[PDB]
Order: structure tokens, then sequence, then C-alpha cells
């Protein structure tokens, strides 16, 4: 089941750390930290997936964001991140993400990067 | 206030519509239905945003995530968009956007399809 | 035909100038320079396009790059532009771009904005 | 030199192969194929670079477009990668890519996918 392989702990190749839970209704609710787990790097995330019949093993289409506010900081910025999820083994969670930081009218040809990054369920290094 | 100028209804160049509202601690929460505006075509939406004091006219950067299944439609996709409220008499949300489908892992490169749109208070046509 | 209807000088929302000659075998070539037109501004671009049977009122798919160095300037940059052109006696170039700035590894995370631009014939303001 | 280590063959992640060309003034010229090398899945590339003095270890920003039309295929569409080049025993390009597909104008939301590529000197498998 998509919620099942979902939820959990999730480790990008930096060993940023994302904490999610999967909810009956579609939610992607939990917390994003990186790697040294510091209180301080927490950040709250919020997002939905797309649970549908497994077929031709598709994966499961998600997506969360981040604004990147906690009691430490405050980045003026959020991320998007868009992917799926395919479980097995080697369950990997594929995105690309956009960062949008908030500019002036002048800047905001510059406001938005793009990446991307890759989840597993193994903590690397 | 931020929280304030957000919370409402947003309408894009098609008249699809973003109903949302800005919590006290960064969520937002709300429907992204399409202009005619039935249950058929209205979906959950969940994000963030990022409150920070009001300088240089600097937008508040925020994103959410819509995942296309509901009661009538399953897309097997989800879209989040990532972009920045500016307030005013002519209030707008700047947004760039990921759409993301469930895909075998050979079709996975054509997973993601990418674009932008802009929000007004104001519903055109 | 694409060859006659693309070759010419475009406009962004900004009146930034595109000035391309599209060639026989799918080449494009030109300058790209920003609305005063100052050889400050202006610099080299090459790019494609794939001409292909006008059905359906498709557009004709194209890219373009600029390298952000000049005689007068070198930003230590590259956009390019995705996109497509359709004609008319409303012709655009509709656009989606990555810049990519030289970063050290480190900061390889924010190497790469996105945006989109689109081009008309007709020089606003 | 950066117009020497660029000039030459690249491999992404699936053997897709990337021979190039880098020019004094900035020119990228070359072919873009696929791991087989057959004629059949050949295509021009052009694109540029920006050479700037090497400090920090900061990478060469390039792109290049790839029009999908050969003597065999005319996919309708152009690929553009917007990266940067860093040389070493490990040089690499870093990309990321928009691939536009002409459609019609109902369509065109669903016209440009977005994905990244990593090249190396090296062939893989």
């Amino acid at each position: 089941r998509d919620e099942a392989g979902i939820t959990g702990t999730w480790y990008n190749q930096l060993g940023s750390t994302f904490i999610v839970t999967a909810g009956a209704d579609g939610a992607l609710t939990g917390t994003y930290e990186s790697a040294v787990g510091n209180a301080e790097s927490r950040y709250v995330l919020t997002g939905r997936y797309d649970s549908a019949p497994a077929t031709d093993g598709s994966g499961t289409a998600l997506g969360w964001t981040v604004a990147w506010k906690n009691n430490y900081r405050n980045a003026h910025s959020a991320t998007t991140w868009s992917g799926q999820y395919v479980g097995g083994a080697e369950a990997r969670i594929n995105t690309q993400w956009l960062l949008t930081s908030g500019t002036t009218e002048a800047n905001a040809w510059a406001s938005t990067y793009v990446g991307h990054d890759t989840f597993t369920k193994v903590k690397p290094s």
C-alpha cells in the first residue's frame, strides 16, 4: 500500500531528512530537517499524494512544501517538491523542486531556483 | 498583514479558482477548482507560507500542492506551485509550477511538466 | 512558412529584444539585447528549431542559448529558452527559461533559476 | 583551459552521447546521439559557453539546444540544457533541461517537460 510505503523517514543524497505521515485521504504531514537533525534546522512540511490502482509498476504522484521559517530562522523563502514514490526493497521518492525567495518587483525575474533530489530509506555515508 | 492579504479567493488567467485560508503558524489550506466551479473539478490543497517583516516591498514566499484525486477523478498526478504574494489594490500571487504524473521507470524522464500562472483577486472575462 | 515567420525581431514584455535568423537546416542565429539596444547589452545567441508539417495549428518547437559574455560584461552565466513559435497576425514565441550561474560545488544547489517570457513582433510601451 | 576541457565526448547516466567542440569565441557545436550511436539517433546541437577567470573552483556556465529532427525522425520537439562544466580527473557537466513539444493553444499548458542529467567523460555500464 502507498500510504504504508510513504509514511516514515527519507534521506536525500546529502542526508537531509524528510519525516512524513501519509494520511488516508491523501494528506502528507511532517518535518524536513538536515542531517545533524537539530531543531534549529527542522521545518514543517505539508503536501498531498495521489494513490491510484497499482498498474505497470507506475509511481505514486505527490508533492509538498516547506516554508523556511522556524523558531531559529526566517529565510523569506519556500520550496516545493513535485515527484513520485516508487516502492520496493530500493524504494525511492524522485523529485524536482522549486525554491522561491520573497523579492522586490524589479528582482522577481530572479526569485525562483530549480533543482532535483532523490530520497531513499537508507541514510547515506 | 500577510495572513490577511492571502486568505480568500484567487483566479488565474483562465479563471481557475484557488480558495485559501492562511493560518497564523504558516499553514495554507483550501480548495483548487476550475472556473465553472463544479465539485467535479474541486480538489484539496495544502501548503505553507513564510511571513517576514515588510521591507523593500518584498513579496511573501509560499507554495502549495494539489493531488489530482477527488470523488470524480483520479489523474494519477500532483501539481506544486511555488511563488510569492504581493499585496495592494492589484494584489497578485506569481507562481511557477511542476506537475508530476505517476509513470513507469522507463517513462520517468517524461514525468514532470513545468509552467507558470499568475493569480489575482478579480475573476477575468 | 516557419523559417519565414521566425526570422526577424522579437520583443519580450520588458522590450528586451531577440534578433534571429532561422536557417533552412534548422539553425537559429542572432543577437539578444536589451530595450535601449546598446552594444553594451548585446550578446550572441545560437539555437535550433524543429519545422514540421502544419497540422492542428500546432506551434514550432525551438530553443536557444545566450552566454552572458560580450566585450563589456562577463556574468559567468548562460540562459537557455525552450518554447514554441505560433504564427499569425498576433505571432508569438512562448518560452520557459533556465539561467545557470558558474558556482562552487557547495553552491551548485543554487546555480539554476527558472522563469518564462513571451515574445511578440510589436515593441511594447 | 575551459575550451580544452569541454571539447570532446560526454555521456549521461544512460550513455546518451554528447560530442561537442568549444570554439574560441564561446560557440558550442556538435552532435547528440544515443548509446548505440546509430545516425538514426544523431541530432545537431548548438549552444554557447561563458569562459571566465578560474576562481574558487567555480564551474563554467553553458547551454545548448537539440531540435529533435534528423533524416530519420521529426519529433516536433526541442530540448535545451542549461548547466555548468567542472573540470578535473572527474570532470562533469551538470545540467537541467527543458523539452518543449509543438502543441495546440489549448494543449500549450502541457507543452514543456523539465528534468536533469549529468554528463561525464567515461561511458557507463
